[PDB]
This record gives C-alpha cells, structure tokens and sequence, in this order.
C-alpha cells in the first residue's frame, strides 16, 4: 500500500560515563560511587556496540522496505550522518555507520569547529536566540502543578525510593543533618527553585540531583556494571519508580513548549529539508539533500524538544528512561501506491533496559522496542495515524520560531 521514500532518525548518543562527579554526589550516599573506563562524558566502548547493534538492526529493516540495497555499500550521500561536536555523539555517529554498512567508511560530519558548541543541537547555547523569562517561568510552574514543593510532594514515594538507593540515611549529609535537629529527606535538606534565564532554564537541589543520579544508575545498569546501585535496584518497579524523577525533570525543562520550540527550531529546519521531495543540494555540513537515510547524533534533551515541539507524546515499555541512551526518534516519508500522496510517520525506538543489560544483537526476529507516535495537532491523517506531508509541513511551520533559526 505504501513505499518507504525517506527516513530521518534523531538518536541519542549512546552509554556514556557521567557527565560530572559533583562533591554532592558523595555527600548523598555513604557509599561509593563505580568508577567509569573512559573520561566524564565519554562514549564506552559497550554504549559504541550498542549503537552498533542499531545500525544493523535499520539496515536490515531498510533493506526489507526497499531503501537500501541488501549488499554493497550506500552510494553518493544515499546515507548521510550528522553529529554533534561532542565526543559521545560523534563516536555515536561513526559507531552507528559501522553497523549500519561496515567497512563503507561513511563519513560523519560535523560543524567545522569541533571546539565550540554546534547551534543545531540548541540554538541557545550559542546565543541564536533567548527564551522569553517570564513566559517560560510561569508555563514551567504550571506544568509542575502550580510550584516547585507541589511537583515535588506529589513524588516523595519515587524520593524515598532514591534515599532508599543511595542509603540516604547514613550519608555525611544526613548525619550532620541528624546533628542539628533537622531530619533528613532528600527533598527538604536540598530545596528546589526553578533558575531561567535568556538562554537556559535549570531546577537546583534535590529535583537536579535525582534527575542526575538515577540516569547514573540507568547508565550502570546498560553498561553492564556488577551491581547498578549498590545492588539495591531488584526489580522493574523500582527501576521505573527511579527514572520517573528523570523522566520528571525532563517534562518540566525539556517538554514544555515555551522551551521546546525555541531549542528544537534548527532540527525542526533540517527535518524538513530531509524529509520534503526537491531537487538534491548541498546544505549544511555539506551533505546533500534531500536523500534516503539521514542520522543526526544528539542528546537526550533534543528527543524530548521534538517532542514538546511537534506533541508527540510516549513512554517506553521496558525502558524506564524516555530518553534513553541510542534513543531514536524515527520520521518517515511514505508514498501512498493509490494516488500517491505523501505521508509523515513518526516512531520511538530504542533497546529495553533488558537488550542493553544482556548486550542484546538486534535483527528483524529481536528487534528494540518501537512506539509508533502520532502529531497530536496533526488535522490530516491517513488511516495508519500518519500525517500528510502539508499537515505536517503545516506543524513544523507553527512550531517553530524563527528567531532560533540558523
């Protein structure tokens, strides 16, 4: 019924090391915290593997939809990869075109300075464009139920759960709590205020703190570390009882339309250059466009603006982090055989926790998860939930804010 014409996949890197190693880590947990085989922040050779598994795993479905040829290697730009400057998403990038077409040395482009931040991946960190402080603040607060200590009282079970992990109780911070007649959760000991700013927005204490801890312990867990946690994460309940303050946090901060718009706008841009029928050209980071497969290596922080942006809503089963490490956000252009009429669907896939912890090969007989998705403001649908190219071109036109172009 329908030919497969074009696929954009936005991944996230894979497993990395912790991005910082914070002396309110140590505080929080008697405990010691396992040390990591590569640098802060850095790709692990198993998150690379991973990746890979991906790779092959598209290839092997692309194959079968009739985008790609089953041997050889892609030719003249049929696959292009774009990645950001930092080392975890360009090792992405070079690990996922390894899987994908081994040996076909598939270059993974990026801006042309490596050493300063890429605007693609959040335009306001290079200062394209600023949020608007007021409007941002009060849509952040009412997506957290009206204040920060009401987000929060309506998550102290997830809380206790992290204190449980951590042994909260015995930790330095607190036994000196203990000490001064203040009694110690996570919460009250670590108050969390809302901090925006023209060109971020960020949540201190504990909300931060737990959002970073329990990716840490999700991060273990994929890497195939002994014991995630201590050894005192047993069962899936808690795994998704944990991440929910991750996954929390990202609702708030990366979500929200009044952020995502602004910082998903140059994605938003390239998208639709891949994802529209025209005339092949060079454009950015010198690849040709419009062509048959395009993977862009980013951040957790840009699924989840795509999502606010274009009001795709999911959650992963089997995966407790909706964002998870390798985490793609699939958009395909259909052909409709009837009339031939162009269509967007839009796809979440990604391993289970299980496929990253046993180091699962991934094919057509075990495939990852995928959530199939749907624009939610989208008026012109085809019976499979997917968009028409207008509807969707029309969505990405009121999404975006051209301010925060490039």
């Amino acid at each position: 019924e329908l030919k497969l014409e074009s696929v954009v996949i936005v991944s996230r890197h894979g497993v990395r090391a912790p991005t910082k190693a914070t002396q309110l880590m140590q505080d929080v947990t008697p405990d010691a915290w396992p040390t990591w085989p590569v640098k802060l922040g850095w790709l692990t050779p198993r998150g690379g593997e991973l990746i890979a598994y991906l790779g092959h795993y598209q290839r092997q479905r692309l194959v079968a939809d009739g985008l790609l040829a089953k041997k050889g290697c892609p030719q003249s730009g049929q696959v292009a990869i774009i990645a950001d400057v930092d080392e975890r998403t360009r090792k992405t990038g070079e690990a996922f075109a390894a899987g994908l077409a081994p040996d076909c040395a598939i270059t993974v482009h990026t801006q042309a300075d490596t050493s300063s931040p890429d605007p693609l991946f959040n335009p306001l960190k290079t200062g394209v464009c600023q949020l608007d402080n007021a409007n941002v603040t009060d849509a952040i607060l009412s997506r957290a139920g009206g204040s920060i200590a009401d987000f929060t009282g309506h998550r102290q079970t997830a809380f206790r759960e992290l204190e449980r992990v951590l042994n909260f109780p015995q930790s330095n911070l607190c036994l000196k709590r203990e000490k001064q007649d203040e009694s110690c959760s996570l919460t009250q000991a670590l108050p969390s205020e809302l901090k925006v700013s023209a060109d971020n927005v960020s949540l201190t204490g504990a909300v931060s703190l737990a959002s970073m801890l329990t990716e840490i312990f999700l991060l273990q867990q994929a890497q195939g570390m002994p014991e995630p946690g201590w050894g005192r994460i047993t069962d899936s309940h808690q795994w998704n009882t944990l991440l929910s303050l991750h996954n929390a946090q990202f609702y708030l901060l990366q979500r929200t339309p009044e952020v995502a718009r602004s910082r998903a706008t140059p994605l938003l841009d390239l998208i639709k250059t891949a994802l529209t029928p025209h005339p092949p050209q060079k454009q950015a980071y010198g690849v040709t466009l419009p062509t048959s497969v395009l993977f862009i290596a980013g951040h957790a922080e840009n699924l989840a603006n795509l999502g606010g942006a274009l009001e795709l809503n999911w959650t992963l089963p089997g995966q407790p982090d909706n964002t998870p490490p390798g985490g793609e956000l699939v958009f395909e252009r259909w052909r409709r055989l009837s009339d031939n009429s162009q269509w967007i669907q839009v796809s979440l896939v990604f391993q289970t926790l299980q496929q990253m912890r046993d180091k699962t090969p991934l094919s057509l007989n075990t495939p990852p998860g995928e959530v199939k998705l749907t624009l939610a403001g989208c008026e012109e649908r085809n019976a499979q939930g997917m968009c028409s190219l207008a509807g969707f071109t029309q969505i990405v036109n009121e999404a975006r804010i051209p301010a925060c172009s490039l």
